[PDB]
C-alpha cells in the first residue's frame, strides 16, 4: 500500500545517511552513537507518532551491526532499519556502507539490492548447501553455545560461514549467497529488517523446530524455504559436543 | 632487487587479467579453467624458463586461478586469484586479487606490502581476548578426528570471535592488512597460501607451523599472525581440549 | 526542518530515478525516470505543484539527453524545489559516476554526503569555465559563440560537458570557477542554483543584476571571479570582429 | 604475444602511475607519475627509447622502439580537479603507433589496445559508433596554448561544427577524447597543436576499435604537424569535408 512505500522511502534515506556517518569514522562507540543519532532524527522527523523499539508502528534500529568487525575494520558491518507493524516485520533496509550494498524490502513490494531484484536460492539438499551462523556474547556462560550446531552442519554441508553480522547474514540468504542461516542470542534490531527482506525474496523464517518465529527467544532459523525442513531437522537432531572424539 | 619487482609486475597483470575473466563469468569449472589459462599464458610468455605448480626449478609459480570455489559457486563474496612465486622453495612474490570487491594485494621480499597500491601493515593486538581470528575446515574433515572443530571452539571461547570466510588466500590478506589478528588452518595446499605468506611477512607478520617451528607447507598446516599474538595463539592451539571434553 | 524533509524525499527520488536511467543505459528512459520521480513527490507531498503556488518542483528526469543517447558520461537527474519562486532545495544525481549533489537553504551543500565548497580562484586568467549552446543556435546570431571565443582567450579554457545541471554542480564543488549559458530552462538550473549558493557561490544575470530564470540566461560562479566574468560578458566582441 | 608483452607492461605502468596521481589529487604529481612510468618501462625494456615532454628525449629518437609518454594529460583539469585527466602510454614501432594504454584514475577507466590484439575498456571489448550522418553526430575538440598568437586558433572550426552536428564537447584531455571515440561515446575528434605523447596511445586504440585517424584533409596522419582527425570511420569523409570548408569567423 501507499504508506509502506513511504515507510520504505524514509528508511532507505536514513540508512544511507547513517552509512555515510559510519564511513566517515573509518579514517567505534562514537561512530555507533553518531549513526544512531542520524537515524533517530530522520525517523522521528518524518514519523513523530511512531515508536522506537524499547505503537502500531515500531522501528527496530541497529545503527552499527557488526561492532566487533567494525572495531577491526573487518568488512562485514551495516546499518539495519526495520519496521514492526503490530509486532510483525513489514519494512526492512540493510546497508553495507563499506561495499555499498543497499538491501531493501517491504511487504508486497519486493526485495532488492542496489534497487535491482534479488531472490533466494533453490538449493534443497544440505550436502550441496552453504550456510552461515554466529555465536552469542553469552557463549561462555551456557552449554548451549551453538558450537555443536556449527560442527554438525559443517559436517553435513559444503560449509558454514561466520561473517560477524547477523543483519548481513540475513541479507545474504535473501539474495542467495547462502542457503540458510541460524543463530541464538540475537536481538530484534539484529533481525527485523532482514526477516521481511528475506520473506519478500522468497525465503522462510521460523524457530529452529519450524514452529513460528519468536524473536523474544533470541533464536532464528532463516532459509531459502526449500532447505528449511532439512536444516530444521538437522538442528533439532544435533549431537552434543561430548559425542565427538 | 630488480628481479623481484619485475616478477611482481607480471604477477600483478596476470592476477588482474584473470580477475576480469572471473568477473565475466559471474554475469564454475569453466570459470576456473579460463582463469588458469589466462594466468599460465602470461607467466609463460614473460618467463618461459620458469616452472608452474597449480591444480625443483629455482623459480616455481604456485597459482590458484580461483580460491574460494565453494563461495564462487554460491556467489558468496569471498573469492580471489592467488599468484605466488617460490624461489628455491621459499615464497618471495605474492599477488592476491579479489575481483568482486576490487582489492589488489601485492607483496614481494624487501619491497613491502600494499592493498590497491597503498601500504598495509599487520595489527598490534597481543591478547587473545581482544583479538579477531579466522580459520577454515578441510575437504577431508569427515574422515579424520583432526577436523579443526576443537580449535575453532576453543579459540571462539578465548577471543572476540573466529571468522570463516571460505578463502584461505583472502584470510592471509586480511591478516596482512590488520582486519584480523591471526589465521590458522590445516589441510591447505601450496597454491592457497604461497602468495599470502610473503604478503603477510612483508606486512610485518609471522608464519609458522602451529607449534612455531618453521612453516612446512607440505604438511598442509599454517599459523599466520600479526606476530605480536603469535606466541599466545600458538600455545592455545597446542593445548586445545578435545571436543569430547565439552 | 521543512527543508530537510523536502531534501530527504528529493534525494530518494533522484536515486530511484537514477537507477532507472542506469538500467536503460532514450525516450523510454526519460519517461521512465520522470514517472519514478513524479510518483515519489506526489505521494509524499500531494499538495505541491510540478514543473517538468507556494511549492513548485522543477524536475529534469534526464538532463543531458544528447549525451545519454551517445552514452557520453555527463547526464543526471535534477530535482529542485521553488518556494514562492525561489530555489530552496536541490538534488542533482549523476548515476553513471554515482555522484550525488545535495543542497538546501541554510543546510549546506554536499557531494556523496560530504561537504563541498566553491573554488578560491580570483583571476579570470587562471580560471576554468564551462558553457553550453542552445537548440535554437542556428536561428539567432546571439548563439553564444562569440562569448565562447572571448572567454577561451581570457581564461585557462572553457569546457563543454553537455549537461547544465552538472555544470552548476561542478561550480558548486570547485571543479570549475564559473558557468554561463543562454537558452536554458528552469528545470535545468533550479537545483543547481541553490546547490551553488549553499556551496558559497553566486548566481545572477550576465550583467550581475538578479537572476531571471525566465530569460533563459544564467551566470554562476564561485563568487570571486563573478565581477570579472560579468565584465567580460558585457564586453564581448562579435564574431565578425575576429 | 610480441605486442602483448609490450601491452602488459604499459598497462602496469599506467595503473601504477594512476595510483600516484590519485594519491596526490600538481607539479610534483606530474613529476611523480613520470618517474613511476619511466622506471617500469626502462626496467622491462632497457633498449627502448622514450619520448616525453618533461624528461625530453631518452635514447636515439630513430630507435625502432619509441615510447610516447604523457604522465598527466589534462594538466589544467587536474589542477582544478576537473574529472578529465589520464596517463597516456603509447609505443611507436618504426614511428607507427602500435601499443596504447590510457588510464583515467578518477573514474577508473582503463583503455587498452595493440595492433591485431583489439581494443578494450576495463578489459572488455569496445568499438566505435555507427553514426553515419554529421547532423546526428557528437564531436569533441580542443584549443591549443598558442591560440592567442595565431588566427588559426580552431574557433572557426568549433563554430562551424557546432552548427552542423548535435554538439561539440570540450573535455580538456586529448587522450581521453581519443578513448571516447574508441568506445563510441563521441563520433569524432579533431584538434591542432597536439603533441605525440597526447595521441600515440589513443591512435592505435581507436584504430583497433574500428576507427580512422588522418590529417584534416584525409591524407595520412602526420603527428609532427600537430593536427589530427579521428573518427568512427563512417563520418570521416563528412567531417573532413567540413574541415576543408570552414568559414572564417569574420564571415559570421
Amino acid at each position: 500500500m501507499t504508506n509502506l512505500q513511504t515507510f520504505l522511502d524514509i528508511a532507505t534515506e536514513a540508512a544511507l545517511a547513517a552509512g555515510a556517518v559510519l564511513q566517515g569514522y573509518l579514517g567505534v562507540t562514537a561512530a555507533d552513537k553518531a549513526s544512531e543519532a542520524v537515524v533517530l532524527e530522520i525517523i522521528r522527523r518524518h514519523f513523530p507518532q511512531h515508536s522506537i523499539l524499547a505503537n502500531e508502528y515500531l522501528w527496530a534500529i541497529d545503527p552499527l551491526d557488526g561492532t566487533t568487525n567494525y572495531a577491526h575494520q573487518y568488512p562485514a558491518f551495516c546499518v539495519s532499519i526495520g519496521l514492526l507493524i503490530n509486532g510483525v516485520p513489514q519494512v526492512g533496509v540493510i546497508y553495507d556502507p563499506f561495499h555499498d550494498e543497499l538491501f531493501r524490502g517491504a511487504a508486497g513490494l519486493g526485495a532488492t539490492r542496489n534497487r535491482r531484484p534479488i531472490k533466494v536460492s533453490d538449493t534443497s539438499e544440505l550436502s550441496k548447501s552453504l550456510l552461515v551462523t554466529g555465536f552469542a556474547y553469552d557463549r561462555r556462560e551456557t552449554p548451549d553455545n551453538n558450537y555443536a550446531e556449527f560442527c554438525h552442519l559443517t559436517h553435513l554441508t559444503q560449509g558454514v560461514r561466520r561473517s560477524g553480522s547477523a543483519a548481513l547474514d540475513l541479507a545474504h540468504v535473501a539474495c542467495g549467497r547462502v542457503d540458510g542461516y541460524w543463530e541464538r542470542g540475537i536481538s530484534p534490531w539484529d533481525v527485523v529488517a532482514g526477516v521481511i527482506l528475506l520473506e519478500e525474496a522468497g525465503g522462510k523464517v521460523t524457530a529452529y523446530d519450524s514452529t513460528p518465529l519468536k524473536i523474544a527467544t533470541g533464536r532464528i532459523l532463516a532459509t531459502n524455504g526449500s532447505i528449511h525442513d532439512n536444516l530444521s531437522r538437522a538442528l533439532m537432531q544435533v549431537p552434543p559436543l561430548s559425542a565427538w572424539e
